[PDB]
């Protein structure tokens, strides 16, 4: 499947994808204010993960830093970005569909909309203002808004039983971004497609 993945934000943001254990494609690429890069990930990935991130500096060897999603120092990612950060999460070709949605578990840090470019489902957005309105306790001094399982580490909000509920904390998440998880348990956004259909991911897709 293809993806393309377009930078509308006014900064340049490093846009990262990985499965969890290995890259999606070359695994990251700087993405200037209206760049897109086109990627091709293997048809049956399951738990992919694409996401941005912001402030970056990287070495010529591709070693470095970035303020939020820094998976492990590298431009060309293996492992999934340390929060906080906005995802976009698909699992392909599972017994004959695709699973699509935007998850803010993991906080937010850019704003994202998660659409297919082929036909027969609709896209998903989550666009609002989060980091302007991020919960005191939550603001990453870094930049973005965390999710309260990074910030308290507590079973209630990490929902290591399997037993959690709603929080003053997610229910925020929720408010501004209903199409999106705002904790484990939510009840499922998720959007199925037709196996092997493509895909568009844009940061910052509003004015």
């Amino acid at each position: 499947a293809t993806f393309e993945i377009v930078n509308r934000c006014s900064y340049t943001v490093w846009a990262a994808a990985s499965k969890g254990d290995a890259a999606l494609d070359a695994g990251g690429r700087q993405l200037n204010s209206g760049e897109s890069w086109t990627i091709n990930v293997e048809p049956g990935t399951n738990g992919g993960k694409i996401w941005a991130r912001t402030d970056c500096y990287f070495d010529d060897s591709g070693s470095g830093i970035c303020k939020t999603g820094d998976c492990g120092g590298l431009l060309r990612c293996k492992r999934f970005g340390r929060p906080p950060t906005t995802l976009a999460e698909f699992s392909l070709n599972q017994y004959g569909k695709d699973y699509i949605d935007i998850s803010n578990i993991k906080g937010f840090n850019v704003p994202m909309d998660f659409s297919p470019t082929t036909r027969g489902c609709r896209g998903v957005r989550c666009a609002a203002d989060i980091v302007g309105q991020c919960p005191a306790k939550l603001k990453a001094p870094g930049g973005g808004c965390n999710d309260a399982c990074t910030v308290f580490q507590t079973s209630e909000y990490c929902c290591t039983t399997g037993k959690c509920g709603p929080t003053e904390y997610s229910r925020f998440f929720k408010r501004l971004c209903p199409d999106a998880f705002s904790y484990v348990l939510d009840k499922p956004t998720t959007v199925t497609c037709p196996g092997s259909s493509n895909y568009r991911v844009t940061f910052c897709p509003t004015a």
